[PDB]
């Protein structure tokens, strides 16, 4: 049916640094705050999926 | 890099916006780059774990 949505729930489809697995990073982050944090990715940051992080 | 155990693989314990549940955000960047993104979280930002992100 219909529902609301808002420019928050956004999706940086990235990869995991330790396992090169695809990660859907749903980060609930305003588009240019997402952009900003994606500049932090482009600087240094990677994500490490909670599966692989738990397995280590 | 070379060697291992580099000061990036870090953990912003936050909560899911909609599960209202503990997400240990395993995000891999230097402490103050982590911190900067944590200031985004302290401003406005949330995380939406791949479980709820998939299920909505
Ligand atoms: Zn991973
Ligand atoms: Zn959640």
């Amino acid at each position: 049916g219909s529902h609301m949505a808002e420019p928050q729930r956004h999706k940086i489809l990235c990869v995991c640094c330790k396992c090169d697995g695809r990660i859907e990073l749903t980060v609930e982050s305003s588009a240019e705050d997402l952009r900003t944090l994606q500049q932090l990715f482009l600087s240094t940051l990677s994500f490490v999926c909670p599966w692989c992080a738990t397995n280590q």
